[PDB]
């Protein structure tokens, strides 16, 4: 409805670090539920697996805590210990080759996934489409 349907190709088989080549940071979602950006290839807690839930829907879980990625209603990110509607992301191809992970419940703001250069991750209404903050990089564990 809100937006385009270009996918990225296949990524849930293996878990990925999800890199945002904004400053270049690894999401990563702390035990306490903290979500931020890392530098430290080395850090235990970047390294998620994503699952389809609808084509283009996805939850993205971290491996070390099992935390799900998630939005609230003021746009914060946040670790989620169970999964609810807040944890739904329509994953797009953007610019032809990078992932964009948009807040499924906030699909109509625009409400994206995305990490400043500082590695502070955005609240949603900071994020629009354009941003170098919203790419990220599948990569391999």
């Amino acid at each position: 409805h809100h937006h385009h349907f270009n996918l990225p190709p296949g990524n849930y088989k293996k878990p990925k670090l999800l890199y945002c080549s904004n400053g270049g940071h690894f999401l990563r979602i702390l035990p306490d539920g903290t979500v931020d950006g890392t530098r430290d290839r080395s850090d235990q807690h970047i390294q998620f697996q994503l699952s389809a839930e609808s084509v283009g829907e996805v939850y993205i879980k971290s491996t070390e805590t099992g935390q799900y990625l998630a939005m609230d209603t003021d746009g914060l990110v946040y670790g989620s210990q169970t999964p609810n509607e807040e944890c739904l992301f329509l994953e797009r191809l953007e610019e032809n080759h990078y992932n964009t992970y948009i807040s499924k419940k906030h699909a109509e703001k625009n409400w994206f996934l995305g990490i400043k250069k500082n590695g502070s991750v955005k609240r949603g209404p900071r994020t629009h489409y354009g941003q170098k903050a919203i790419l990220f990089l599948p990569l391999p564990v």
